């Protein structure tokens, strides 16, 4: 069976990380196991979105590039012009994965660049690299796969994020519209009144200090919390634990001033 194997292999880490958001330090893992090789997920600008090492490589400046997450911008910009696959370039490649500096530390050092295309984009690129032994077809074929993968998975990452930011926008339109205009004033007060995305505060304190009714402020608290925007803990004696469940709800109560 052989490639059939791998093949599945790589279908079933993609499968059990459906759910979880996007991984890809799991994903490149995955694809050195069964391609036996360096990978590295790169940007279209560099950013290594996530790495696996075959086999360690004795250079400081490759040692700080993978601390950093970063590759440099010229080689990095170099590699759009890599339209296909092109496999087992040797260490006198531009684009080889191995310092050049040291070019007989690696002579049998040998790179495999892999374009990885989304919706019809490049994505990024999928850098293989390992010293000696050649990228045959069944392993190109595992390459070609894991990019085509790869390129969903940064697809789906942007796809959560927009969604996301889409639900939490949502809730707070949900919140200031329910809010009526001494409600809302209120709010913009107990929100001046604390600094942070939590805390305690007793209404009737508030309703004194700043001349609104108890009422209102408990009424606009109540409305909030019930968009879910706050999640309030009556705290008996003294006031009302507040803790803020959406962010993006305190930065909407600025950009409207009057
Ligand atoms: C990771 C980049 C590699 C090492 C490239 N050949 C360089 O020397 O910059």
């Amino acid at each position: 069976m052989a490639s059939l194997q791998k093949t599945r292999i790589i279908n079933s880490m993609l499968q059990a990380a459906a759910g979880k958001p996007v991984n890809f330090k799991e994903m490149a893992e995955t694809l050195r196991d069964v391609i036996d090789s360096n990978i590295f997920v790169v940007s279209r600008r560099g950013k290594l979105l996530g790495y696996s090492i075959n086999q360690q490589i004795e250079n400081d400046r490759m040692k700080k590039m993978l601390e950093d997450r970063q590759f440099p911008e010229e080689y990095t910009k170099n590699l759009f012009n890599v339209p296909e696959t092109s496999s087992n370039l040797d260490i006198n490649s531009e684009y080889t994965a191995f310092p050049v500096e040291n070019r007989d530390l690696f002579q049998a050092g040998l790179t495999t660049i892999v374009p990885i295309i989304g919706g019809g984009e490049r994505l990024g690129t999928l850098i293989l690299s390992r010293l000696q032994d050649q990228f045959n077809d069944d392993d190109l074929i595992l390459a070609e796969y894991g990019a085509t993968v790869v390129g969903m998975e940064i697809l789906r990452e942007k796809a959560e994020e927009i969604e996301e930011e889409a639900r939490s926008k949502a809730v707070v339109q949900m919140a200031i519209s329910s809010l009526s205009y001494s409600e809302l004033e209120a709010i913009e007060h107990i929100f001046e009144e604390l600094d942070g995305n939590e805390g305690l505060l007793v209404a009737s304190k508030i309703a004194d200090r700043v001349g609104i009714t108890r009422s209102v402020i408990v009424n606009a608290l109540r409305k909030l919390e019930s968009a879910g925007v706050i999640e309030s803990r009556s705290l008996g004696m003294k006031g009302t634990y507040i803790k803020v469940l959406n962010n993006k709800f305190l930065i909407e109560l600025e950009n409207l001033k009057s």
